[PDB]
């Protein structure tokens, strides 16, 4: 008689291993490539950087293989590591592989001849490519 | 009755375990190949410049063993790091390597005879070589 | 593959990749093969 | 009836999962803050020493942000490490962050002028500094 | 009833884990002593070499402090990484430390007067050491 209870038993033990089994592989499967797929790189570089009245201009240059998007662009000032103008770009721009394109310092910000000033972009993925200039 | 269940964890441990070395296999090798290869560096130089009217022509021998693509060149102003003129050319030009090639910077712009000017070259993945020249 | 290729322990197999396609020099490729049982292997090369 | 013995077992093995869970969180959370806390790194430097008759004093500066006691200074050979005099302090000198103190060599030893000697200083934590200098 | 099968996995995961541990303790302590050995380093010095008709000879210092077998000795050509006579010696020699001892590079191989060579031996463990000398 507990004979049948101990077979019921081993045949629920059992749809609760193959449950185990779907979700673990689900699981194991979707963070595993997940994983796999942030442990990519993205790398970026700044040309050449031009200031023309109290605009600043600069190139990015996507060396990488994978579309770039940027998003801010800040003026820092040199090892205090506090912004003077910068902020969010109305609209964010896309970079191709390959590719140049030109990205101006969101709003109006004064310069100071001689100076020394930090140009910096920053990815939508959050990759941070700078270079420092003087300002005419 | 227990030893059934543990019997299908066991089994349902080694299909992960297996799963995983799959996975895993396939990322050391996609991640040691990109590593290895990106490892390899490019080396540009250019022999000689010349300047029709307010053309600037740059003539760019490929020393290394893989081809190079020129996407870039500029005038830069001296100890400023500011572009008077330059850009992304028209069409990008491949260099085969043991050979030589001619590039002009895009665009117009004027130069003042006895000035410094640097003349810069950018690769497609990245590679910068330049020198400096006397304007006539 | 038309065909699967046996590789005995301790030796080497030639594979050709199936069809035909193109390539474009100096670019970035990679080359991966797969057994009957599951695993992967792979590398990559510069295309001439 | 066996059906009770797995429940019961059930409820076993969750109150044993609760109590491995407590001790987890408790042994992750000390070990974890004590490696964190002994990550910290400590930096000395010796300003000037001089010698009055056979004692000698040493003016210590922690250029570092956290306090420091001083606990033991040597006098070493040069090139052998064999200590000629030194010891503990009689008292352990505490030196406070961006600030100095004098430090002077337990008891009294010999010195032959114009030889090398090599001037020691050891933190209770066990940071070491040291430099040279020649007898008058 | 299910009591007593938990009771026996338990027993049998003990046994298991006493088997686990004691394989890991003999696995790392014998693979971590043979990269602890391995890590040892091994220097060789050669100070001067001879040439007698067309043999040449090279007296090899051991600048280390264990004993060290010469295997081979070459006679390499300039730029191209080319032997022009060399190969396994008829016995191994053993150099012990801080003494010399007198190596024949062996066969024989005809030499130009002017002309550039580079001379080198290479131990059993494996380790290069080489220099160069003006054939008379």
């Amino acid at each position: 008689e507990p004979i049948v209870a101990a077979v019921l038993l081993i045949v629920v033990a059992v749809i609760g291993a193959v449950l185990v089994y779907l979700w673990f592989s689900g699981y194991v499967t979707r963070a595993t490539s997940q994983a796999e797929q942030l442990s990519a790189a993205e790398q970026l570089k700044i040309e050449a950087v031009s200031k023309t009245g109290t605009t600043v201009s600069v190139n990015v240059r996507n060396v990488g293989e994978v579309p770039v998007k940027i998003a801010s662009a800040y003026v820092l000032n040199a090892t205090t590591l506090t912004m003077i103008c910068g902020g969010s770009l109305t609209s964010p721009q896309q970079i191709d592989p390959g590719t140049i394109q030109t990205i101006n310092v969101p709003g109006t910000c004064n310069l100071i001849a001689g100076a020394r000033y930090i140009v910096k972009v920053v990815t939508a993925r959050g990759t941070e490519a700078a270079a420092t200039f003087i300002s005419p």
